[PDB]
């Protein structure tokens, strides 16, 4: 088994942005991502399908967790789908481990075309799939065939393959009722962002006060890094640490953002 090095190191926690409300450099890293990422779950789940019994179609599934956490919180029956051959096996596993695998159930499926019914689900999300999918139009035409008349569907993901905008089209030129559309750039930030983040926040810290200690406690941080999630996490933030160690990166930091995306299908 090897894992792609994102999956790696994000280690069984979710696969999406940390969501800190209010801001991240606001937050100055009183909240981790590990956290924030789950934040940002219990948004998508206060924003859709509020419902116990009800039923929740997801459409990037990935690791699972995200699904499992809204399975307990709300009492919501679940189904989430993948192509990551991988990530099905983390989320059915998963699932199993929890006593939950009776209500949430996860199949391997191209999301264009669903097996499902018309008008099956309560709700439906997509939590950072939609960019990674290649026929997105078709996905989302599918996401409207799939939930009852007045369900809600939560989208988020990155922006500038697309810009809140062109998402807006994708959405609303599938037959949906767009009533909420947010740029969380302020408020989100990539898991690996997040620990590269910290990294030097310490270590300009330690600059302050011993710059000579500063190669010394790096390769400490990125000891304890490695100790939990594995070399290969380590390695990873060791490299993008040195990347943003360079200015020519400087500005490309907020070229990229997120965007959150409330629709509902018509009654
Ligand atoms: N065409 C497609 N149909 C269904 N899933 C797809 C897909 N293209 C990409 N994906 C899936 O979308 C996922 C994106 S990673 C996001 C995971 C999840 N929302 C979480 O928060 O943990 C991956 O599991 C990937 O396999």
């Amino acid at each position: 088994m090897v894992e792609s090095i994102f999956d790696a190191l994000a280690h069984g926690r979710p696969l999406h942005h940390g969501y800190w409300a209010g801001g991240y450099r606001e937050d100055a890293g009183a909240t981790p991502w590990s956290d924030a990422a789950d934040q940002l779950t219990d948004l998508f789940i206060d924003k859709a399908a509020l419902r116990p019994g009800a039923h929740l179609f997801d459409l990037g599934c990935g690791n699972g967790q995200p699904v499992v956490r809204a399975a307990c919180a709300s009492g919501v029956r679940v189904t989430g789908i993948t192509v990551n051959a991988q990530h099905l096996a983390a989320a059915t596993r998963l699932a199993n481990e929890t006593g939950l695998a009776g209500s949430l159930e996860f199949d391997l499926v191209d999301g264009a075309q669903l097996p499902y019914p018309d008008g099956f689900f309560q709700a439906a999300w997509a939590m950072q799939s939609v960019v990674q999918i290649v026929d997105q139009a078709a996905a989302i035409r599918e996401v409207h065939r799939i939930l009852e008349p007045g369900g809600r569907f939560v989208l988020g993901d990155i922006i500038t393959a697309h810009t809140l905008n062109s998402f807006t089209a994708l959405v609303s030129e599938a037959g949906f009722e767009i009533l909420e559309v947010t740029d969380l750039t302020a408020q989100t930030r990539c898991m690996v962002s997040w620990y590269v983040d910290e990294l030097l926040r310490k270590l300009d810290e330690l600059a302050g006060v011993e710059p000579a200690a500063v190669g010394t406690y790096q390769q400490r941080y990125l000891g304890d890094i490695a100790a939990k999630h594995g070399p290969g996490p380590a390695q990873l933030i060791a490299a993008v640490a040195e990347y943003r160690k360079h200015p020519d990166y400087a500005r490309n930091e907020e070229s990229m953002g997120f965007m959150l995306l409330q629709a509902r299908k018509k009654q």
